[PDB]
């Protein structure tokens, strides 16, 4: 919101630098009138016009520096969804270790891309990169908690790295979020089998079957 | 049409600005030949000059907010088109509910988006959200009422949620705007049958069949 | 290259507005000195600062003019390489009807766009409007005359319009273009044997088999 | 970082005139006072009120052209973005002769650009232009020397191009990059097979088994 604030500091200047060199034209109409005096008269007269070139320049240097702000803002905006296609684009041709750059390109433009995030962990666990992939998703996780899916590509990671436990409870949030995921429902089943979880292993097989019988 | 309205009156403005310091300056030139007294002339010349001033800090004001104005549109219109292209990759890589998602930010972006509100729908029928799907598919409709592939589509989620009678309807428009489309004829029959209605069910399989002798 | 005209113009504009205000106020710095008569003396000064005020608006309204210029060119430019890249998403999920209105709008955007020019031929064959295909095709072609490419899918359209002996001359020239093009060989074999040119059909038959003894 | 100096050199250009108007009113204002002579005053007065003119437009010139330089450079660096993406997407079409053309557009925009570099490299091994190829690869990889994937498929035009010894040690150096890259490595034992090094070729064919038993 910084920028609303400069905004602000911007107008309230160029109405500051005006209204001063206002307040003394309205004085210096009067003093001329008042004193017949041309060496008092011409003196006002340079002054106010001083302080009108001043306030002419500060301004324009002003408005430079705004169109620089906007300007800026945009391109920054457009380059972060441009990276995240980008990354889309290089993962459908298997450019993966690409793809993975070029989501971290809008990650370093917007830290908080959820999005660029969970990709990101998605190409580094195809690329095997499982330990990276890990900390990813978990970035993406903390910027959205409500998303099942990256809660289910954690598990899996989590699995990968013999996470057994950690993994379960990843599958098992993705499950809460959305109860009718039967891919999560058979992997969590996947990971408590092998935890040794077996009774919780045959209710998550179950459900994955139960929930829907066309799976 | 508002920004050729808000264009005009800043125009306007400008030219009031400069016509009111042109006429007063005119008027001044003028009386200083006339009246030699100098705590008039020099008045005169401050009140031109304060004119002047205050014109010119009005302008900038105007030219920046003109520049403001144009930069924010650039930047949704350039937002909404990555948004539905954003949505098309994720769906590529079957990213269904952040499609979903990408879809929507365009549709903030631009409520008339119709390809958005489309696409938007096919995403939710993927997903499930067949009540969704269905809204989604009425609003493009609206907006593009002879998008024969959006009644089909709206068909189906429509038989999806065990509406037969409105999806029949549905498909019926889609034949009507494109009578060729052997898939709609069809998937009519198939709601027709279902819905009891055989006679018409045959002629709408018969259709599919004669349309095109290489279906 | 109007742009550089106009620019030019712009330039000129400041520079003459502010070369006669140069001109009269060093005219004036002298005729104050020389006659050292109020009345005159303040009204030159008058005079100058009408001028300069005059100057200083025209200017912003240039500025406010080219701001936009650049602004709208901009806009105009990444939109239609925007569209011809949403044209491709909506082709690679097959919606097609879509994808050709992408292409449609990028070619307003610029109606030399031989690459959207193109693809809508393409989506256009292959929504199976032929005649619209064929005209795509020969703009695209007009544009890009060794656009090999081009020239065979025109062949193709024409042949599936009847046109076999236009569509034989089209796939002559994408081969005398790149000779390599076995596709285009034995294509242009099948419409020769189609149209009764037996002698020249065996011989595109034996090029497209002898050019790359692994097709 | 031609901008900064250039900003810089801006910035320094619109202090520098506005300084010399302050320091010569500031002297003004002494001056009217010490002497009341309306045809020295006034003088003075037009002096002042030229060098702010020219201040002022040359001011506004600058903004014009700050304005130019910000906007042509965003507009640069999205068209280069919007080159790659474009190439993708062709390519994912099979329009490898259009992807090319557009990955050269974006290295026009942009000679070091080693994604467009290694992608156009890629398009033409693809469209069997070899020789082109393989100078793309070694473009992009020059540009990154740590591109193992590039060094791989550099290899791949050179044994295509029959240079099995500079095709060997391209794979070589894609391996030291990354070892378990067991396609590199079996495609280096090939090259080094039919380059007569059936020892170094053995074990090169063994580690792309035991490096990852499930390949």
């Amino acid at each position: 919101s910084k920028d609303t604030e400069d905004s602000r500091k911007i107008w309230r200047t160029i109405m500051l630098l005006l209204v001063f060199a206002i307040l003394l034209s309205a004085i210096i109409w009067y003093q001329i009138t008042t004193n017949p005096d041309t060496s008092q008269i011409a003196t006002l007269l340079s002054m106010q016009l001083l302080l009108i070139a001043l306030m002419l320049v500060v301004i324009a240097l002003l408005l430079s520096r705004q169109t620089e702000q906007v300007a800026e803002s945009i391109r920054r905006d457009v380059s972060a969804l441009a990276y995240v296609m980008l990354g889309l684009l290089l993962s459908l041709l298997n450019r993966l270790s690409l793809a993975a750059e070029a989501y971290k390109k809008a990650i370093e433009l917007d830290p908080n891309d959820a999005l660029a995030w969970l990709l990101l962990g998605s190409v580094l666990e195809k690329l095997k990169r499982l330990d990276e992939a890990a900390e990813a998703y978990k970035k993406a996780i903390e910027l959205k908690p409500n998303d099942a899916s990256a809660w289910k590509e954690l598990g899996k990671v989590l699995e990968k790295l013999g996470r057994l436990d950690e993994a379960a409870e990843a599958y098992k949030k993705a499950i809460e979020l959305d109860p009718e995921d039967a891919e999560a429902w058979k992997e969590l089943g996947k990971v408590l089998e092998k935890l040794g979880r077996l009774d919780e292993a045959a209710e998550a097989y179950k459900k994955a079957i139960e929930l829907d019988p066309n799976d």
